[PDB]
């Protein structure tokens, strides 16, 4: 039974989530999550997405999706590929033009963006720990 989360993190299913605040570009958020022993959030189901939207900032948040090698394939920071997606209409933009980072809007839907864009929120996740 794995639902144990650290103080300030919120459990959903087998993961823990931290809804961060404070102005950060994508890689800044990446390291903020890393320094908290987590990583920018990966999303693999509509149930997970719905949970995130419920707790997420109205003004948009960095998540852990990025065009890894700059060549057009978006990969989650945890290493996994996209199965579930929640792209906003028309996203991602059908051009390789250096908008390699993904944010989640107030609606929960995703759009690509310049990685140096400063957003006011960012979400981390980590595995919940378990009772023996
Ligand atoms: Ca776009």
């Amino acid at each position: 039974v794995c639902n144990t989360c650290p103080e300030k993190w919120i459990n959903f299913q087998r993961k823990c989530y931290y809804f961060g605040k404070g102005t950060k570009q994508w890689v800044h958020a990446r390291y903020a999550c890393d320094d908290m022993e987590g990583q920018l959030v990966s999303i693999h189901s509509p149930e997970e997405q719905d949970f995130l939207t419920k707790h997420a900032s109205h003004t948009g948040s960095w998540i852990g999706l990025r065009n890894l090698d700059l060549k057009g394939e978006f990969i989650w920071v945890d290493g996994s590929h996209v199965d579930y997606s929640n792209w906003a209409p028309g996203e991602p933009t059908s051009r390789s033009q250096g908008e390699d980072c993904v944010m989640m809007r107030g609606s929960g839907r995703w759009n690509d963006a310049f990685c140096d864009r400063k957003l006011g929120a960012w979400v981390c996740d980590r595995l919940a720990t378990c009772t023996p």
